[PDB]
């Protein structure tokens, strides 16, 4: 059994909880392995292992158990526990009845049929607070993007977290150029200013209200036009506080760029300032 080291402390299977097969019940998928809501009565959401996989497809599973169940914050999705000691072999997950933050905001966006720019300030926080918990850990998560997030609810006392770490957890042992520094796809180098540039795409998602980054670019044409200089413009209808934060997120040289206390202070004073949060989003 593989260890996993987190903030210096080593973890072992025997360490993540194993609830008893016969106390879990399956409700309805959620989509994909696959994934259930299902019970324990504490609502969760299951991820299952295929039965049919390689042993390098149960390594990957067990290592994202530990990956998760070691961190506490609240912007990161819990780990109520697993199953492994049953076939299939599941990860329990605090169940975000609010599900993805990309399809989220897809669904959500105003229209003539609602949501204002508190509603995504405070989404923008809450995952600046769980990356800057990744940070202050020396965790670097590889992957931060909006459809790596998730809801607590779809209402406005909603909470975002980061519930995936399938990128780090490959790399602790395809590529989401579209949220890579040229650094990272460049020298394959990584530190926690990968992730500052990332958040910036991210922000960038959040208030296109789930636009796919770059619109029309292809994976290479972005390479090539973020590596010479080249960033997106800002969302429609977009206050030129937030977008003046992606831009200092997508600073060429790592060191120029905010680690994420510097960003949390920036959204805060975003999020007092009458003339960001009076805007109105756009109505398709
Ligand atoms: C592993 C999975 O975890 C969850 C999904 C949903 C959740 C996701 C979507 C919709 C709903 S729903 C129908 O209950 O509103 C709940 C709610 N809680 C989770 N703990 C997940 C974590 C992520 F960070 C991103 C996407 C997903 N998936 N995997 C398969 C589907 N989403």
């Amino acid at each position: 059994n593989p260890n996993y080291c987190f903030a210096g402390k080593t973890s072992s299977i025997s360490d993540l909880k194993e609830v008893p097969r016969k106390n879990i019940t399956l409700i309805r998928g959620l989509g994909h392995g696959e994934v259930y809501e299902g019970q324990v009565p504490l609502q969760v959401a299951v991820k299952t292992l295929p039965e049919v996989c390689s042993e390098q497809d149960e390594l990957d599973f067990l290592m994202e158990a530990l990956i998760i169940s070691k961190f506490n914050h609240q912007n990161i999705v819990r780990c109520i526990g697993v199953s492994l000691q049953s076939l299939p072999r599941f990860i329990l997950l605090e169940l975000m009845a609010g599900g993805d933050l990309k399809s989220f905001l897809r669904e959500t966006r105003p229209r003539p049929s609602s949501l204002a720019m508190l509603d995504l300030l405070h989404v923008a926080r809450d995952i600046a607070c769980g990356c800057q918990y990744l940070e202050e850990n020396h965790f670097i998560h590889r992957d931060i993007a909006a459809r790596n997030c998730l809801l607590t609810c779809p209402g406005p006392g909603r909470v975002a977290k980061i519930g995936d770490f399938g990128m780090a957890r490959d790399i602790y042992r395809m590529l989401p150029v579209k949220w890579m520094p040229p650094e990272a796809f460049m020298e394959g180098i990584f530190t926690s200013k990968t992730d500052t540039w990332s958040f910036g795409v991210l922000l960038w998602e959040i208030f296109s209200l789930g636009y796919m980054p770059y619109p029309s670019k292809s994976n290479q044409e972005v390479l090539e036009f973020v590596t010479s200089g080249g960033r997106m413009d800002p969302p429609k209808n977009c206050p030129g506080p937030v977008y003046r934060i992606m831009t200092q997120c997508w600073q060429h040289q790592p060191e120029d760029r905010p680690n994420f206390a510097i960003i949390l202070e920036r959204i805060e004073y975003c999020t007092q300032d009458p003339d960001v949060i009076n805007t109105a989003l756009p109505i398709e």
